[PDB]
């Protein structure tokens, strides 16, 4: 009857003995993450695509202005003969 | 006597069971967080109003090369005329 | 042997209520981590020094630009008269 009573005693120290280590361990899992104060989120970054994407755009601005470029010293050269 | 201790002791098992059921379900709330070994931290990155920023600068350039591209295309056909 | 049964019962119940305590604390910490949903990757991203390399990059056919429209305006000034 109280043997029985120490046994299921023994049966609990064992569970939270376990559940103490689960603790353990959890908090050194959540050392290993990231804290929001740390990292921007999706919506304050941009992605390497976006980011491609928004310079070949400009590079093409760029070729534009390099081909009128070329177009005006060639009209330039026919003037001056 | 007996039967107090035995009371507390299903006390205890029941409280064991809802713990135990509290950290397995912190351990899956802990798998939907970033690592800091695989994120940028904030001053690793820009932002996207950085970037705007920074892309708005060049595109202001570009606006003012192509109003002195235009002005020198009208002086070039002013000259052949 | 009832007292002893008594004494371990006391000492459960002590560790479970800090128990209880460590978890409220813990959701607390998990809630200050940045979950995967809202960070980007560091394969998804450039860098700031990445970044600032491709600008200078630009910077510099700008730069190759603004000389040759300067010398180009100064031809078209000696053209005209």
């Amino acid at each position: 009857g109280m043997k029985q009573i120490e046994m299921k005693i023994e049966e609990i120290l064992s569970k939270i003995y376990h559940i103490e280590n689960e603790i353990a361990r959890i908090k050194k899992l959540i050392n290993l993450k990231a804290n929001k104060a740390d990292a921007y989120t999706k919506d304050q970054a941009y992605t390497k695509t976006e980011i491609n994407s928004q310079m070949k755009q400009i590079e093409w601005k760029i070729e534009e202005i390099l081909s009128k470029i070329y177009h005006i010293e060639n009209e330039i050269a026919r003037i001056k003969k």
